[PDB]
């Protein structure tokens, strides 16, 4: 396995660049077995795993799941696409949401 942490050194915040997490998460394969790792501090940030259409809207109400204490670690279990949007203030809206997709060990 691998554990990834999510942003590497900038970690999980709001990006000046709405392509940051796109960028961080091209060419890593993610899978079944990885852990993904956010981290941030408490109350700035959070976590929400999301279906795709609340990704592309970045709809912060009823999500899959919901982390608001950090670091939030998040084991891979099954292949596919998989989204995590931070739910605070505006920084889903300027880039802060992650897209990957899951394949098998
Ligand atoms: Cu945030």
């Amino acid at each position: 396995m691998e554990d990834y942490d999510v942003g590497g050194d900038m970690e999980w915040k709001r990006p000046s660049d709405p392509k940051f997490y796109i960028t961080w998460a091209t060419g890593k394969t993610f899978r079944v077995g990885d852990e993904l790792e956010f981290d941030f501090a408490a109350g700035m940030h959070d976590v929400a795993v999301v279906t795709k259409d609340a990704f592309d809207n970045c709809k912060k109400e009823n999500p899959i799941s919901h982390m608001t204490t950090p670091p939030v670690k998040i084991m891979l279990n099954t292949t596919g696409p998989q989204y995590y949007i931070c739910t605070v203030g505006d920084h889903c809206r300027v880039g802060q949401k992650l897209s990957i997709n899951v394949v098998g060990a």
